[PDB]
């Protein structure tokens, strides 16, 4: 009795976030969820990283289904530090649009540690993994937590599949300050038209950011749940200066990589 509509076919992704881990990719995608002319996967894929091997067209499969002029969308924020993935995005296509949000290396790093612990409580402190010997001197940069901080390191990696053009790099802070000026610059990035505006938004002063009017799936307001928008612990104040004084030389640089300095040097 009901009219069953098409929904269209499955596309692989035209854009996909590909890191930084703990940037604010979540939020980005939610928020781009909001737009007539984005459909997203909802849980991370891995597939670059971690199921690479079940193929293109399981990695299809797992897509929405789209109408024309839609664009198809996932965030895996691994990607961006797994050495093979530039080679085998590009082997999907060479037009892939690639977005990276970014965030200052030192609370990108406390951030994934504090994910960490609210999920392993008795694991060492923050301070003892900073540094070859665990107290002080050398900074471990082998530790993850900071490895994946070097934005410009893994970028070289992604410049030899891509032209920068076809990468963009969001502020993880401006997405908290102003995420409608920040989700303008993306839908131009992505050609769409830019419809997210101030108006979707709202801050949440018991959450302390910003939160959806509406989301895609609902009418009701939308905050990110418990798993976003952490307490940090307390860090050393000396541990964290030193950290600052290790990422800014690689700060420099990524900022001269990419034309835009991010803000975490002054
Ligand atoms: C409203 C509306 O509209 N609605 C609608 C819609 O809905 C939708 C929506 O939209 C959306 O949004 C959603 O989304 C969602 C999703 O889905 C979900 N997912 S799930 O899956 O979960 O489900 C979510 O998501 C989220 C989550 O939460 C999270 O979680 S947590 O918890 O974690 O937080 C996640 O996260 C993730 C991340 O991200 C990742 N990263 S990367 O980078 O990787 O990518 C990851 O991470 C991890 C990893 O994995 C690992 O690795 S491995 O390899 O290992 O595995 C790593 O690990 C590491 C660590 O970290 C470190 N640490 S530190 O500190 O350094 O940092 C290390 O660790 C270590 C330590 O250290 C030491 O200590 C130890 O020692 C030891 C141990 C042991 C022993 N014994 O045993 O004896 C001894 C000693 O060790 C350790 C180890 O080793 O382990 O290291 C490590 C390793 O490293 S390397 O490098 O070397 O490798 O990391 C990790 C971490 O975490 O960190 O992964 C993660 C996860 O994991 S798990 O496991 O947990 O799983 O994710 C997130 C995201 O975002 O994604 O949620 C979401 C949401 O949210 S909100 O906010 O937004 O809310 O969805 C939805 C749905 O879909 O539903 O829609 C719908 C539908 O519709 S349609 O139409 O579409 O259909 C509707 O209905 C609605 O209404
Ligand atoms: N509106 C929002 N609500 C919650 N977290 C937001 C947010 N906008 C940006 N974020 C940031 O998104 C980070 C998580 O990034 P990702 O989804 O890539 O793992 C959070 O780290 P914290 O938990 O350290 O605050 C938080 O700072
Ligand atoms: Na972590």
């Amino acid at each position: 009795l009901a009219l069953l509509l098409d929904e269209g076919s499955k596309q692989l992704p035209q854009a996909i976030i590909i890191g930084v881990k703990k940037g604010g990719t979540r939020a980005l995608l939610e928020f781009l969820r909001v737009h007539p002319d984005v459909r997203a996967v909802g849980a991370e894929p891995h597939f670059f990283d971690r199921s690479y091997d079940k193929g293109l067209a399981w990695y299809r499969d797992l897509m929405p289904r789209t109408l024309d002029g839609q664009i198809t969308m996932e965030k895996t924020p691994s990607y961006f530090v797994t050495r093979e993935a530039p080679a085998r995005i590009s082997a999907m296509s060479k037009d892939t649009k690639l977005i990276v949000v970014v965030r200052d290396p030192v609370t990108r790093a406390i951030s994934d540690y504090t994910q960490t612990l609210s999920k392993r409580p008795d694991i060492p402190t923050f301070e003892s993994l900073t540094f070859k010997n665990r107290t002080a001197g050398l900074i471990d940069t082998s530790w993850s937590a900071i490895q994946i901080g070097i934005y410009a390191k893994h970028l070289e990696h992604w410049l030899r599949h891509f032209p920068i053009r076809q990468m963009l790099f969001v502020s993880g802070e401006r997405l908290i300050s102003d995420p409608a000026g920040e989700l303008g610059r993306v839908q131009d990035f992505l050609g769409l038209k830019r419809i997210i505006t101030d108006k979707h938004f709202y801050f949440n002063k018991t959450k302390g950011f910003p939160c959806l009017k509406k989301a895609e799936g609902s009418s009701r307001p939308h905050c990110l749940g418990k798993t976003k928008g952490r307490t940090h612990p307390e860090i050393d104040r000396e541990v964290v200066r030193r950290l600052r004084e290790f990422y800014r030389p690689f700060n420099l640089k990524f900022y001269q990589m990419t034309g835009h300095d991010f803000g975490w040097d002054g």
